[PDB]
């Protein structure tokens, strides 16, 4: 079906590791051959061994069995380890490609699908594809070699008896299937009437409140006596019908065995039939029962594996960042204009952002206080060329963002918030996530001192080289904000956007936070998601954001004099 | 444990059917003996059969095999059928006892447990007890006989080899267990670090929004390269640790087999060891593996069965109707008085009925219109000695119900409603649920014509002997009410209580319903759950019922003049 197409597309990944696959295949063939030779040992043991008084075969058999199982163990370990090497390298390469494609893909993908299922796709599914493919490979190779060995042995010892058994087995299978089907039909046919007797017994108990008033408690007893006799007789009849089935299957199996014995009684075949050839052939026939089932299930398992591969290939080779710009900023002035911008979250409705006329000049500050969601958070996300507007205009330095590459545009905008991301590395490297080669330690320590992050780094183990714990084990919210301030200060980003909604005012030592904030907000463009009073009054411009469109544009004194929604928000301390 | 006492208490039920159990046991023993004899047949076939040129064993073997397995089939059928007879009769008796106890049990039990689970207890659990007990008996008897036969064969052919195998098996088992335990410990020990590697990979993808702004997309690629190296190496080490295990188990098993062969090589045992004795002993040892597992699981199966039996016995030997009366009603006058009655539904709180002062004289009519639930339905249920009052007094004919038996008290009260239970029997027997032997057909047909049910009985198949379909297939709501009216009319019950809440006024032919009603309400005591206007104005007394206590007591004109809750209910047509 479509499995072979996906496998053909996937094969170039597995191509360079042909040596491991060849070693695994040779090992699996040797393993199956060793097992079939172990079965073949049954002839000398039972023919020239136990039977005679010669203590030759019986005294060498233990050593041969030990050697064969040493070979089987070594071979099994080799095959498992080499198939594991191939599977591990393929999984590593595919996870690496999937992740390298994952970063550099629109945030829309990362909000549509939760973060957890992304890790699931990277680990579990990319493990399942190779696990199922390798299982299919080892099953096919090993069981095919085992079946070939068993058939070669069977036809090598006594071909007449082998032919008899081979032509006889399908008839037995067909008869068993027919008998089972017929008696299953009988069972369901009687389940049909179980339904009605059960519903009658149910109806019997549904009128207890009408039995008591009328005094008819004996009549109900007689009726249940009759219905219980009905139930018992019918259950008896099912048991008889079901117990008629299995003896028939057993009888046809015994008849097949008796026919094989009778055929062997004839002189045509018995000439090549000793006491050990029978034991070898009739045991090979038994041992050739599990490989057949494994070969039957291998196709379904491989199809499942290739379906998982197709899902992963759907995640791969998909949309990416809509990079369409040409020019690169050296240093932006900072003036940004939102005009006639109407933007909607992809995959949703009820537009939240529409018809703005906002201007932020260089060196000034604009607040974006909103009720709960408003459009301030959307504006902060959008200004860094996250989810793009459906229609509108965004003018930075007199040019739009669409014409401008989204590789240097993000470099000139800084994000400051309490919910900043800290990753497991040294603090001297967490500062300046990138550009760790052209930013010397002198600037790093100067920025750390300016951001007042030197106060707690000194009182910590290893100093500037402390490795951050998993998911912020060491650093706290205020410390995280200070490290983000350090990042924004070290990189001379002309435009910054800062958030205060997730910030908690209960923590002490906020004087250093305010000092770092005012140090960062020095002669550079700044957008403030304001909910703290001290960050509101000195702001040059305040633009309260309501759902859809803004409704306030003025200073704090003007808005207070207007007695609008700004005063109401100030009454509740802006939430 | 607790199984044996429950089985001892249950045994008297199974005692009279000892013959079926004996036949089943003898059959199971014969079946196991036939199987062991078939395994024993391998010696003549392989020793002086195939091996030699004697044309004796190989020609009789088909006939002997066919005869043995015909015996096995016939015997299996006999054992199954007789154990089914015993199980079916035990189940019938136990269901009969359980149902006979269920009727005559306080309604409180029937409302505490849903109607469905009672049918489940009667059918499924009472089947499970006998099914598990019979399965335990069959497993114990058959597998014990099979094990005894196989051990007798093994020690009869070659006692030295049998002793070697018996003393060799436990140490092999112990070694397998310890190896498996050690490698499972290794696997979990490394899963421990899989957890932290996975959480690091999770942390990698949780900061995509902070990778883009800072431009550090290559650094994340390098970090994931290193963590993917970690993942692949550690998964490799998992696979190596897991794959080291199974070859060890195979090697110890083969070492045990090699030791058996080497021991057989000695002249102490090899003297009594031919080419067929080996094939019989080493195949009996294989056949002695599944009976052991069945014998191990039989105890758990029997314990589950006896736990189900204990649950059923908990349903049995439980509370019943609190019969405490002495005398018997001949014909009550009809006057009833509820004085200072405060009653609560058992198992709940918020008492529904408290401090009632109601008097209903003989031949009078009293309405009990309530908003939705009120206490009208509770009073109607309680008047027939359903759930009993916590404290209060109910005076009928000047005596209380507690002193008066709840076997003739229910006989004189009639219940009329649209939700009247009809059962699958002839309509001539649906009327007069009981007393079908002292009530001649003349009275039945006169009551049918008086209740105006004769109109639709004539226009239906079989006339008066029509068998009602399952759950009211034939009769309708109006016909159900008419048949209930016929029941209440044929039995000259001095006191009747009628409901109208469940009745629907959309159905036509209500003139016959009204005629049946006013014919029924003729010179006898009647309590009316009034929601229909035509049964309200003609009522001599109306008592509006509110939550807890009644609030109104007067005729329709007086209640309308009072302009109380009765007028408001009349505005909405009493719901």
């Amino acid at each position: 079906l479509s499995t072979w197409q996906t496998f053909r597309r996937l094969w170039p990944t597995i191509a360079p590791f042909k040596a491991g696959l060849i070693v695994a295949g040779v090992a699996l063939i040797l393993n199956a051959a060793s097992d079939t030779f172990m079965l073949s040992l049954l002839k000398p043991l039972l023919d020239d061994g136990f039977g005679k008084t010669d203590r030759s075969v019986l005294v060498w058999m233990p050593l041969v069995v030990i050697g064969l199982m040493i070979l089987r163990g070594i071979t099994s370990y080799v095959s498992s380890y080499c198939i594991s090497w191939v599977s591990g390298k393929v999984v590593m390469t595919m996870r690496r490609r999937l992740f390298g494609h994952m970063m550099g893909m629109p945030v829309s993908f990362f909000d549509k699908q939760s973060t957890g299922t992304l890790l699931s796709r990277i680990t579990y599914d990319s493990e399942q594809v190779a696990s199922s493919s390798s299982g299919a490979l080892i099953t096919v190779v090993r069981e095919g070699a085992s079946i070939i060995g068993l058939f070669i042995m069977m036809f090598y010892y006594s071909w007449q008896l082998s032919i008899i058994l081979i032509v006889l087995a399908p008839i037995v299978s067909i008869a068993i299937r027919v008998v089972s089907k017929r008696f299953r039909n009988i069972s369901k046919n009687m389940q049909n009437t179980m339904g009605q007797v059960t519903t009658s017994a149910e109806q019997m108990l549904k009128g207890h409140k009408e039995v008591l008033i009328f005094g008819g408690q004996e009549v109900e007893t007689k009726r249940f006596d009759k219905v219980s006799n009905r139930m018992r007789l019918q259950g008896m009849k099912m048991v008889s019908a079901s117990s008629i089935s299995d003896p028939i299957i057993q009888l046809i199996a015994s008849l097949a065995l008796a026919f094989v014995l009778y055929a062997a009684s004839f002189p045509s075949v018995m000439d090549s039939l000793t006491a050990g050839t029978i034991t070898v052939v009739f045991s090979s026939m038994i041992a050739l029962m599990r490989p057949l089932k494994s070969l039957t299930n291998v196709n379904a398992q491989f199809q499942r594996g290739m379906a998982a591969c197709q899902t992963l290939f759907t995640i791969l080779d998909s949309e990416q960042e809509k990079d369409e710009g040409k020019r690169v900023i050296e240093r932006a002035t900072g003036d940004v204009e939102f005009r006639n911008v109407t933007f909607t979250y992809p995959g949703r409705d009820v537009p939240a952002l529409r018809n703005i006329n906002l201007k932020i000049p260089a060196g000034k500050t604009v607040a974006l206080v909103g009720r709960s969601g408003s459009g301030k958070s959307t504006i902060a996300s959008l200004i860094t060329r996250f989810y793009d507007i459906d229609e509108g205009e965004i003018l930075m330095d007199g040019h739009d963002l669409r014409e401008y590459t989204l590789a240097s545009l993000r470099n000139q905008v800084a994000l400051v918030s309490q919910n900043v991301h800290l990753f497991n590395d040294t603090v001297a490297n967490n500062i300046a996530y990138a550009r760790t080669e052209q930013y010397s330690r002198e600037q790093i320590e100067e920025a750390a001192r300016m951001a007042y992050a030197m106060d707690f780094i000194n009182k910590m183990d290893n100093g500037l080289d402390t490795v951050i714990g998993e998911n912020g084990v060491l650093l706290s919210g205020g410390q995280r904000q200070r490290i983000a301030i350090a990042r924004a200060l070290l990189r001379d980003s002309p435009i910054l956007i800062l958030d205060e909604a997730t910030s908690a005012l209960d923590t002490e030592s906020e004087r250093a936070i305010q000092a770092a904030l005012d140090e960062l907000q020095k002669n550079r463009t700044s957008l403030v998601i304001a909910h703290r009073l001290s960050t509101i009054e000195k702001a040059d411009e305040i633009v309260v954001v309501e759902d859809g469109v803004i409704v306030e544009r003025g200073t704090h004194n003007d808005l207070l004099e207007h007695r609008g929604v700004y005063a109401q928000l100030h009454k509740m301390q802006f939430g």
